């Protein structure tokens, strides 16, 4: 029942989620963040 949106303000690659974590809770406001393979990170947040 969670929604997960990309993060906006993250333009690269995830080379560490836990720095795609960090961007997803403190940039996008969200609840955490996941990066896929395509690099991406993709903000998993509550809903």
């Amino acid at each position: 029942k969670t929604c997960e949106n990309l993060a906006d303000t993250y333009k690269g690659p995830c080379f560490t989620t836990g720095s795609c974590d960090d961007h997803c809770k403190n940039k996008e406001h969200l609840r955490s963040g996941r990066c896929r393979d395509d690099f991406r990170c993709w903000c998993t947040k509550n809903c």
